[PDB]
């Protein structure tokens, strides 16, 4: 109050014109129980997991900064108590602060728009026609929104085919400032909600049984315990992408958020870049080349009119993936009735015309040694590659060879905020022979694939915010989005092995959209 | 029938706690089943032997349970009622006392358990029984941190129970009493100590191995001749205790790295080795550990491929030069001394190896069966030293129950035979207990492999604190499944819990 | 404000205590600063980063604390006072937390502060804002003896800071935090002062450099000497003894015991020099135990290399001059990086050059001076204390500095030869004074990390300060590896208690 | 006042929390003559031989800035004044001046140090 001199403006006075609505008391004469919350959560503001949001100068004016649709997952007193609970009805209460600095100058506006109207389109003077209230970023003591629950039916239900009432921000002016100095004067807000009185739960059910309640969490893994997705190696370092790498496309170690395999993704370690089949072909050359039908890696005929473009684990790069094969005879042909084997080197080109994994052929080689029957099972551990010939990491494959194209591929993923690049998981590779240091960088590891899988929580936005963070020092050495098709970007300039310690960790902080400025490694 | 005094709840701790806090009244209904309410009585049991000990806490009721990952403290009591399943042959009579917090209760004798307040009910009943449970204290309120005993629930059988193979199946059933309540908010999900123990969903085409870096294939028994097993990687208490020389990462499995310090002239050429951690850290001897971690724990020939990448790129101008070659490890020789920090490889008549070069190893599987006996962990630091800091044996006590185990085969280089590694917990259920970090409530755990369309369970097990699954069958057999089964948490037992026949 | 209700007192634990005491009024009304009560927020720093971290009790008060020898328990809360010092022209929040006892406070996001009992406050903010820290307990009072957790409070940083700098230097926001008992604060119950234990402050004696002497050596103290890079993780064994005053290793408490052993002599050899092997006892006279739970004697040597001393002896019987009995002492050396120097079996060999002049079946007496010579001389390797056919057991743990950019901080003594070219020295932790210090007193560690700092005495001011550890060693931020220029007639003071993550001054 | 356009804090409110203490009317039935004072002397404040001090970013904190011993000496005229008197008895008054600008931040904190204490290793708490 007295420590802001008065330059900058003390308070907001405008309210949406909004009429009251009713809340949980109009549901009691259908409903089971009407159970009841705790005092001090209906009395006290806690902040959203949607909380942050900035306004920077590289945001432009009519971008959408907040969406927030009406639900128990606007508080996280009540997204632990709404797992125990079949329904609700009513509204909450929306405090938003965000004083800047006194240099600044910019406003926004915030709108309120009906449950089956569509919001993908607003310009500036559309957000004019509902219920709105324009506030400008130096106000100093926090604002006040509401959220009144209109609806057309008693209560809600758990299901997700009910649209409710939103709040949306836009940015109304460009955000200049008339500092002398040449420092970052970009503002902070964090939105923070509490219940509103006419709000209630509906009927007991068993805790986390139920979807679409699941709250979004990430494992405490260091980075010394994550595993590469590409490859069956460890991770090594984190690494920037180059100026020349703009977008990528590796069908394998992609999962969304959501928990969705795309691609030829699966779950185990030892799977990737690794089949299994039988011997059907011998080729004399110079070497020893063979033709093997390939099946799943569970044991079952692969069918290729599958909704997939290749068999799951399969090689996703263009390479010579060097390897053992091994061989076990279904027959018995001597010693008390036990089986022979055979295990020899390996090498799978498959930037030729001879790895056409979709079809079921996948061609292989052995150099100057043909010891290896027919009609025998076989299958492929990988250890690396043989030569840097033809290797390319960031071209997909042709599954089905020439004269064909591939189908129900994972979708390229890109960075569209300005000044981003994207955040690798980098790790060295061993060679058979020759000069070289190859290196195959994959977007998540396999860890958190596994966990995205078990948990299929649903996201409540497009982009999480998440910070890496230093457990023996206690400060945060940077931060990233973790966006909901399963990459993360972070902003920089350079392309360079992120230096920090192996035993820090990713922390969730909260959700974010894309217009979300963050800051400088 | 019982008689005791009213006693206060946290209504007595107002002037020493902060928030004064309250709870939903609808809670208060139903009696919901507990978390460790389900135990059997058999005609194998005598009068004497404790069947049921169930402590006072938020963790015998699936409400409750939720409600106090978000609060700090709690006083109150809880109301118990009790269910059993006999037909009209059976003939026994079972008693119900309540013990106070710093009573012994070791050797009571049945006659001794009556001089509490205490109910005794018929076998041949229908109807459940109530049980009071009041919260007997001499401090103001309890904390979800530590932990002072607490008032008991404590079951015996009371006259021999003869039966005229048929076992009565029993479960328990709690709901708070009105003088319960709760503390103090705090952010959810972060406190130990109120986190509840799971297991993964994940079915067995999903699971690899946690003793080789391959998949698991099948379930198996273990055989007539082996009643005892102590293995070292994969050992994991259900708390999170990594025990023996356990990690975390699949792929660094049965590998290890370092550099070439030496080399010898035999058939095949030879190759010492200084091995290092895995993340890249000097190997000190003085820590808390049989080996480096992730060494292998059996003794064996174990084949693979060793890769060598130089620390100098003068050769081609920008980059380094690469030798990659085959290996093998064998575990039961002299030279096989990770603790004190040396392991010898063998290539057959390939010299391309250079010294003071960094490698690493990368296993595949066996070669020759000769001097392989999963069943002996090797000698460290070679002869004239005892292994120091292993891992605990595991066993099975009741009678007619053997080790389940997830049964993998491993491939061979050459020569005759069909080996297969067999591990006791995957390494999945080694990560998802690594970081859960639950704690244990008891001793045994009960699980039970389900088929998911139907929702009919297929047969069940013991899975114990230290870290293994014990069924109970006769034969040595695989175990035959659907391809989308996996197994579910169901309730906390003791050791006298009769497993229903497999 | 913070949302919490009145928390009882010592007047809850009236009708089961005997005494009614009551203090000085003038403790309860002036502001006292807390111990580790200050913080800087830089534009550097990233939301969730903890700031305080302090927890109630009765040494947040210098008066207190001096009064709380003379009782037998307390009860009751405080106030708290935060101050800041910034202008009109910035911006950036800071939050304020109420944790309870048993909670853990580990890496907490800065959504999870504000499900607390919280206020925000800017950093623009003119008067000093207060706020209570009361007494949660399951108990009536607390025992002066018995520990058990207490209500902390804990500030965060939850908004970054905007300001425009001045030059090559920025603007920075600097916090002071001060505290007064609450009117139910009280003490239980008189007994004779400083008796009891657990109520005794931590002190470092007033000694200066040229005053103290070596831990691992009988020499005096050269200089102080910072750590090499490839020196990262050190194990000795004399020299060590915790905060709270226990020995470990082989540590003992006499400066003369150091690398010194007695006992008799039980055997003659001759291939090349004289070898004459000599079991040992204890420094005092008892016979040494071989199962006991220490590695080794108390005071042997514990690095490898030839340490050259003298032997004496000195025989049971009168064989002449009127019942005095006959003396010896000649040069010898103790190798013991050897299979011979077992002295957890309870043998160490000798060698003498060409001097065969020590009878055998009476008792010895060797005394340190120096090396040897510099061959085989690695001050920082473990012998094996029983030779060969058995491992090092019960050792002190390893030390390490494990925050980024620190350094170990020795004492380093240059050593005496025999012959031959060289200038070695032996690096020690603390000084042996420091350890009959801590052992004679005994106070109890508050935490796990305590700050000190070297004094100049003529100014008064400090010249560098440096981390000690609980278990016994300090470290200094610094990036280089070379002697510290200070003068000699300085000394270290204890200054506070602090946590794992305080950063040092650069150095 | 308005000069200032409310970027600066205008005034300080706290005391010391010290009892009135005695002057010279205790030692009157002692001494010889108890002499007087001019009464302009009385009521103007005039800058101290001590006057002068600086606070700067050179400054560490915790440093000494000012350390006054009570005496005659503290005042130009009452310096002047004792060099014809043989004792003394009483108090003084002293005023700090120290209105920075707007822009700075910084705090300082003055104590009352008894008379047979030392001073010469005080910490900042
Ligand atoms: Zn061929
Ligand atoms: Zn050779
Ligand atoms: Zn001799």
């Amino acid at each position: 109050t007295d420590g802001a001199a008065g330059l900058v403006p003390e308070s907001n006075n405008e309210v949406m014109a909004l009429e009251p609505v009713a809340g949980a008391a109009l549901a009691a004469p259908v409903t089971g129980q009407t159970n009841i919350i705790d005092p001090w959560i209906r009395a006290n503001f806690v902040q959203a997991p949607n909380g942050e949001f900035t306004v920077s100068p590289r945001n432009a004016p009519g971008e959408v900064l907040l969406n927030l649709e009406l639900g128990p997952e606007l508080n996280p007193y009540l997204a632990h108590l709404a797992r125990m609970y079949n329904g609700y009805a009513g509204g909450m209460e929306v405090q938003v602060m965000l004083a800047g600095n006194a240099f600044t100058a910019g406003k926004l506006v915030f709108a309120a728009v009906p449950p089956h109207f569509p919001v993908e389109n607003l310009s500036p003077q559309q957000i004019t026609m509902f219920p709105h209230v324009i506030i400008d970023v130096r106000t100093l003591e926090p604002v006040l929104l509401p959220l009144p629950d209109v609806r057309n039916n008693f209560f809600h239900y758990n299901q997700k085919d009910d649209p409710k009432m939103r709040i949306v921000a836009m940015l109304y002016t460009p955000l200049r400032s008339n500092g002398s100095g040449d420092d970052v004067f970009t503002v902070s807000c964090r939105v923070l909600t509490r219940p509103s009185p006419d709000f209630d739960f509906t009927y007991l059910v068993p805790p986390t049984v139920e979807s679409k309640t699941k709250p979004f969490t990430l494992p405490i893994l260091t980075l010394g315990e994550l595993s590469n997705s590409r490859f069956p190696v460890s991770i090594d370092q984190m690494y920037t992408s180059p100026n020349e790498v703009i977008s990528v496309q590796c069908q394998n170690g992609r999962c969304t958020l959501d928990g969705e395999l795309q691609g030829t993704t699966q779950l185990q370690v030892s799977g990737i870049c690794a089949f299994k089949g039988e011997v059907t072909a011998h080729l004399q050359d110079n070497d020893h080349l063979y033709n093997i039908t390939i099946t799943n890696l569970n044991g079952s005929p692969f069918d290729p009119s599958e909704d997939i473009p290749a068999p799951l684990g399969v090689p996703d790069f263009q390479g010579r993936v060097f390897g053992v094969i091994t061989q076990r005879d279904k027959q018995n042909a001597a010693g008390q009735s036990q089986p022979a084997n055979r295990g020899h080197d390996a090498v799978v080109p498959t930037y030729t015309a001879q790895y056409t994994p979709k079809l079921g052929q996948v061609q292989i080689g052995t150099w100057q040694t043909d010891d290896l029957k027919v009609n025998q099972p076989v299958k492929f551990t990988p250890v690396g590659l043989n030569d840097t010939e033809h290797f390319n990491q960031w071209v997909v494959p042709r599954y089905a060879g020439a004269l064909n194209l591939n189908t129900n591929l994972a979708p390229s993923v890109a960075p569209v905020f300005p000044g981003e690049r994207l955040l690798f998981f980098r790790s060295y590779l061993p060679l058979k022979g020759g000069y070289g240091n190859p290196a195959i960088d994959c977007l998540l590891p396999q860890e958190w694939v596994q966990h995205f899988y078990q948990e299929a929580a649903p996201s409540m936005s497009e982009v999480a915010l998440v910070r890496y963070i230093n457990p023996d020092t206690g400060r945060a050495l940077f931060e990233a989005k973790l966006h909901r098709a399963g990459f993360m970007t972070v902003s920089s300039n350079t392309s360079a092995p992120v230096v920090v310690p192996a035993n820090g960790y990713f922390r969730f902080d909260s959700w974010v959209n894309q217009f979300y400025s963050l800051a400088p490694m």
